Parts: structure tokens; C-alpha cells; sequence
């Protein structure tokens, strides 16, 4: 059968990933990463065809964009500016509206959400492991009658049948934790550039 | 005298700006806007300059970086890339973390401050105006004891003799209201890529 | 007004002041001040890249590239176009070539330009040409290169130049129309250095004197 | 292991599937799969940068640029190499020049190389040289140019390349080692088409006859 693309781009099992020595990463960092999983460039490029196909199916209307922060704050900032890049040189404009909420299911900070009433929200979150947060998440911004959600993750873990498929999907990756590029262990690695797989030096030395 | 580089780039009160016409800008805003103030690319170049002052003066232990919410988060997202484009390229790094609040004097959302204590607090604002709101915000977080704190703010308005004066400021602009860049009229402009000046057209459109 | 001019530099335009930017340390003390920062040259070349998108959308062009100082400019310039080619439904079949050209005096004095490198320009035959170059001076080179180019029959030349003095030959798309001075930076040199600043700037007596020939 | 290899692409590679990236929408259905993205050159060009920042810094160097298909990756190499010499206590000078080569056989068939366009070649005795080259193949065009450059007794010569195939010439600093194949994109071509591909790619047959010469 021809690829599922809504599973986006498929990292296997037996990816071995890149090595931090052929590429730069936050000197802090040395001796605390095992490998590299998704550069930053290739994260960037799949953003790009994110942004275009998010523009064909929403692009229609206003956008009311929902960063879920803190760990979604790249890639929120990032398919941003590819939708501003698209509205400004293209042919096709959509005005958006920014707001950034965390998440305790509490829903902490955000605008008042009943602004959210009849509108599109495109909600911008870093990854969907069991699907659960995704799916509490939604059941609580229903309940303001938007006219739709839809939910973009830059990263979706391949696991049970339970799961949660968002609608924007960036990287589908085997099921182990991952930071960088505004993902944490601890409050630690969101300034590191590429995805990445701690090592076992690195969950000791940040352990909380 | 040599100028005061404290200050930031000077835009003066008779700086006519750049035309709309001969650059690029999210197309629904087209008849809406009077003129460019600060093109986008001017605002990176100054926050690479920024970004290499703030590594000197406190790159030398990890900084908490404070992103106000809304209007700050370009700013933040930029300038923090450009520390991260450093602490990876350069032989000079810096451990960062990020957090997000916003201001009601309530500070909503972000962590809990009692994490600051002890450590180096970089705030990252959009625009001073009377001065009032970092002046409550620097008094509400030094009821938490951090080691130091240091406020970067994008812009700062030319206007009274108690003004405040951000540690790292980007550009000081004539008194008067500005939106892009993540600055808002009600909500809308965040997208706008460039500081502009709206025009009447726009304050009626977009006006609550 | 007249958009064809491009960004207009005032002749009492100050500049900015370079230590309020970033830029090579190694030029430290041989700089007065910036011309027209880095970022600025970025944004006007988006605005061009979707004038040229507008003008010859959907067909296929012929990038010519004036080296050296023409080098940043056009792979900017092509970097917009390809941004555009693959993120809207405008595109632009793009093909590259580079020249360098020379100019001379033959035995009775008359002006002639020699064009080094390149492919053969009769494949230009029928072919639409966008002229990439840095600046226009007197707009002797650019009216001496077109005249080269239009023997070998293309279909349509259109010349994009970054700067143009006031002071004559109009490009069909120009990013800025700057004073009458001598300028450097964003790969347009002085006795070639300077290629490697990032803002364009104008030189002072030290940096005039250091870098001579 | 040997990271003077550069970033290793296997045989068995499968690439990265085009419908979930963006490319030149001309070039749909002629290509058969992304090799490389253009995000992981970018990403590997920083650190080349760094490498050669803390090989050669403080110091003037001439980068050497070989058109065509060395262009974008020379623009890339380059503004890295800029960013660290604003922004950070090392810095390089740096001048840029430009060759074309054509490699031909002569009456009694020796391979002979023409080196077209550049500065009088004299200018580099006594320099630092970074030639900047697209792809290496069987190491020929490279060991020519290596040859011919010398002879003009320059102080050091590095190689930078951005793809070597696995089959021979070693750059000193290189981007990928990829399998025997044919690559288009980021400047590289086939038959002057897809230098204004993102990407690099391997074309199917239909892009094969298609653009065939
Ligand atoms: N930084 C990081 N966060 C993760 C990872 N896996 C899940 N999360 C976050 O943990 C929370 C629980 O995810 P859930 O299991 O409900 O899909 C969500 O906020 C999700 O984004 C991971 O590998 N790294
Ligand atoms: N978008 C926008 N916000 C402004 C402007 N001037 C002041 N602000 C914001 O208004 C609040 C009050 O500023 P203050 O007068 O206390 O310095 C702060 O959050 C400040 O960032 C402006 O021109 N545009
Ligand atoms: N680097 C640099 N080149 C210039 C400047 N003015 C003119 N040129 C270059 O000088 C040559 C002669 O320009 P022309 O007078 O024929 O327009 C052209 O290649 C033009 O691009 C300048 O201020 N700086
Ligand atoms: N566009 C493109 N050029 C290649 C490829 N392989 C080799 N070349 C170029 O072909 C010429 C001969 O390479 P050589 O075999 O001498 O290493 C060189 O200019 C090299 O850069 C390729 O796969 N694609
Ligand atoms: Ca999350
Ligand atoms: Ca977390
Ligand atoms: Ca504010
Ligand atoms: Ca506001
Ligand atoms: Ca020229
Ligand atoms: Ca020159
Ligand atoms: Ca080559
Ligand atoms: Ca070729």
C-alpha cells in the first residue's frame, strides 16, 4: 500500500539517527546526548509542506492560533512565520491570532476562551505520546463552541489502539523521550537545536 | 557628545519612515497601515548586536529567560535563537531556560517564581512606554530573591523625567503607538512582520 | 511616487551607526558608517523577488549573474523566487549562469567589454534573461552588457540591479536609489575586500588608504 | 568513526518521501526521491563552518568557488563563516573568486583542464586557499584543479565539498558521503535543470529523458 501522509514523516525503529559530531549543538550539552533524531533543517523543511497544507484546508478564514507552551513554543513560532511567509508572497493571505496557554485538566493562562466562540483554532502542541493531554485538551476547548479545532503536533510517538492522530502531523517516531528544539528534561535542552535522544549521562546529571 | 548607545538605535521624531508599497506585508492588511517604522530585517541586525551584549555582560552562568506574553514573544523567540546561534557556533555558551508570563500588578501563568531565586533573570519585553508596567514587574519578581535581573525591551518611546531604562534596549522611537512584530491594536497586527505605524482606516477597522 | 526607483536614500541620510549592529571585527576602524543594514536589503528583496513572480510568473527564465559583486544579491534573489516557486501556485522555471565583465579601450578609444565565463549566450536565443548586478554608476556597464546580450535574440531581457546612484540606465527592478558615493559590503568591494560585510557601508580615509592599489 | 567522511548516506537509504516536503512545483514527477533535505545541509554547513573557523581563523583566506554547482553551497558556507567572524573573538578575512572548469582531452588523448574566468590566479601566491566545490565523483576534476592552483605556490590549499561518492580524492572538509548516483538540486544540475531544486534529490527516468541532451 502507498504511505498513510497523515502520519507524516515516519522515523523507524531501527533509525540509528545522526551523529552530534558532524553537527553544532549547545557546548553546555557535550557528553549529555546520545544522537541526533531529526535535525533542525529537516524539522524546518517539514514545517514548510505543514504550513502550505495547513493554508489549502484552513487558509480560508481567520486563524486563531493556540501555542501550547512551554514545549510548543518552536514549533508554534516556526509554522508561524511559513504561515506569515505564505501571506505576504503568495497569493493566498489568512490573518491569525495568537495565544499560548499551559496545561495542568486545568487550562492555565490563554485569553478568556469564550473569544474563541464560532472561530477557527489551530491548537500548536510538541507531542502526542498515549494521546490522552490531546484529548482533554479538546474536550475542554469544545466546550466553547468554536467552529473547529484542529491540532497540529510537531511530533506523534508510534505506541496501544487508543491513540490520538492529530490532524498536522510532523514526525512519527518510536516510542523513547525526546528533547531539544523547545522539548525538556527538566527544564533542560529547549535550547537545543535539533530533536535529540538523551543518554544516560544526561539523565543523571539533570535529574530532578 | 559621542551618542548614548544605552539608548538604542534613534528613530527620530521626524523619521518618515519606509513606504508599504516597496516591501512585503500580510496582504489583509493591505490600506490598513500608514507606513514601515522598523523593517523586520533591521530588527534582527539589531538583535544580533543585542544578543552578542547580553552574552558578555551575563553569559557567564545559565539564564532564565522571562518572556512577557503577548507582544515580547518575537522578540524572545529571536533573540533567543540568536544566543542559541552563539552558544553553539562561537566558543562562548550559555545554559538557558525559558518561561512565559503574563501581566494583569497579577503576573498570570509561568512558573513558580520561587525557582528564580538565586539565579539570572533575563526579561524580555516589547515596548516601554510610561515605564510603569517593568517598573511593578521588576518590584513583584525581587520578592523572590533572583541573583540579578536584566530587562531587554525591543522598543522604548521617546516621551516625563521618570521614565524606565531597560538594560538592553533595541530602539527608541517617537511617543507614539506601534503594532507588528507580535504588537497588537486589539489583537490583531501580531502577524505583521514589520513595526508599523497603522493608519485611520485601520484604528476604526480594528477597533472594540 | 515613482515605485520604479526603488527605496530612496536621501543624500542627508545619516546612516547607522555601526556600533549599535554586528559586523566582520576584522574591519573595525575602516567603516564610517552603514548605508543600508543587512536586514533591510533582505525585506526589499522579498518585495522584488514578487515583482519579478508578478512580471514573468509561469514561464521559464534565464538568471544571469554579473560576478563578483553580484553574487549576493542574485543568490538571494533566487532563494525569494524559489521560496515563492514552491510555496504558492506562481512559479518560475529557473535556469543560473554567471559572467564577469571587463571594460576597455580599443585603438581609437572606443569602449569595449569583454564578458569572461559563462555559457554559450546563443543559448539565450528565444529565452527570457533576468541580468542580476550590484549597483549602477554611470549605467555604462549595464548599457554595454544589454547590447551584448540582445545580438544573440532572446525573447526578453529585464535587469534587476540591488543599487542605483544618483547622479543614466533604469533597471527594471532596483532595490535602492542611493547617493553618489562609494560603497562596499553585501559582496560589492574595495580593491576586493570588504565582500564578506554583511551591511553596506561607506569606507573611511583609514580604510580608503589601507586597501588601496 | 571517521568523521572526515562527512555525514554517511548508506547504500540501502531509502530517502525521504517528496509528497511530505515542498519543491519546485515544475519538477513534480521527474524526481524520484529527497537524498538529502535541504534543512540537513544547512544543519551540516554550520558545523563545516566551525571546522574550518578552527582550522584556519585569524587569518586571510581566498575561498574559491567552482561554478556552477558549487555556488549555493559556497553562498551557505560562507555567511556561516561570516556569522561566526561578527559573532564570536575568532574571525577569517575573507576575498572570493570564481572559476569554471572544462575538462577536455588533447591530441594525444591527455586529460587537460581550462580554467575559466577568476582573478589572474598569480594573485594567490603566498595565500590561503578554500576551494569550494559541489560533488566529487572519481576525484578527477579536483585533483586537476589542485594541480593547477599550486602551481601559482599558495601558502595552504583545503578542499571543502559538499557530497563525496563512495566508488579517489578526499576533501579536506565534506558535507555527505552518499552512494554512486547521480544527484540533482541545490544547485547541482542535470543538463542546467533543477539547480533551483531545494533538495537534493535522485531523478526518475521520465526527469531523465525529459531534460535529456
Ligand atoms: N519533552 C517531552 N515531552 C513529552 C514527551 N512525550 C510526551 N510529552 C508530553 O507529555 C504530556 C503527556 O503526553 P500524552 O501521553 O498525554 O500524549 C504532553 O504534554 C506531551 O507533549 C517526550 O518525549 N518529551
Ligand atoms: N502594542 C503596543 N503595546 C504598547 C505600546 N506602548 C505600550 N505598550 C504596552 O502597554 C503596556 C503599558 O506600558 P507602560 O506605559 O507601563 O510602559 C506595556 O505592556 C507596554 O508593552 C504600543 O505602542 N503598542
Ligand atoms: N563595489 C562598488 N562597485 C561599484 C560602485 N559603483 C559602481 N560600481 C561598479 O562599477 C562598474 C561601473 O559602473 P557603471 O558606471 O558602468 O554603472 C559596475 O560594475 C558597477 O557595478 C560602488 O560604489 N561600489
Ligand atoms: N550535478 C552533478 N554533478 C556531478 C555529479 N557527480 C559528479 N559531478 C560533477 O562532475 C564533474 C566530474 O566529477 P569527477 O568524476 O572528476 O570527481 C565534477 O564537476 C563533479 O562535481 C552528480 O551526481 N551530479
Ligand atoms: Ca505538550
Ligand atoms: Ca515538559
Ligand atoms: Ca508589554
Ligand atoms: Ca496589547
Ligand atoms: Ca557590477
Ligand atoms: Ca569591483
Ligand atoms: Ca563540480
Ligand atoms: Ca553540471
Amino acid at each position: 500500500e502507498a504511505p498513510d501522509y497523515g502520519r507524516g514523516v515516519v522515523i523507524m525503529d531501527d533509525w540509528p539517527g545522526y551523529d552530534l559530531n558532524l553537527f553544532t549543538y549547545p557546548q553546555h550539552y557535550y557528553g549529555d546526548l546520545e544522537y541526533v533524531l531529526i535535525p533542525h533543517g529537516i524539522i524546518v523543511d517539514r514545517i514548510e509542506r505543514l504550513a502550505k497544507d495547513i493554508m489549502k484546508d484552513i487558509g480560508y478564514s481567520d486563524i486563531m492560533v493556540l501555542c501550547v507552551l512551554k514545549g510548543g513554543y518552536k514549533f508554534c513560532a516556526d509554522l508561524v512565520e511559513h504561515l506569515k511567509n505564505i501571506s505576504r508572497n503568495s497569493d493566498r493571505f489568512v490573518s491569525m491570532k495568537v495565544d499560548f496557554i499551559r496545561l495542568k485538566m486545568q487550562i492555565i493562562g490563554g485569553d478568556d476562551l469564550s473569544t474563541l466562540a464560532g472561530k477557527n483554532v489551530l491548537i500548536v502542541e510538541d507531542v502526542v505520546g498515549t494521546g490522552r493531554t490531546m484529548k482533554a485538551l479538546l474536550s475542554n476547548i469544545e466546550k466553547y463552541k468554536p467552529n473547529m479545532i484542529k491540532v497540529a503536533s510537531l511530533l506523534v510517538k508510534r505506541t496501544r489502539s487508543d491513540g490520538f492522530r492529530p490532524d498536522y502531523a510532523g514526525f512519527e517516531i518510536p516510542n523513547l523521550f525526546v528533547v531539544g528544539y523547545a522539548l525538556d528534561y527538566n527544564e533542560y535542552f529547549r535550547d537545543l537545536n535539533h530533536i535529540c535522544v538523551i543518554n544516560e549521562h544526561g539523565k543523571e546529571k539533570y535529574r530532578v
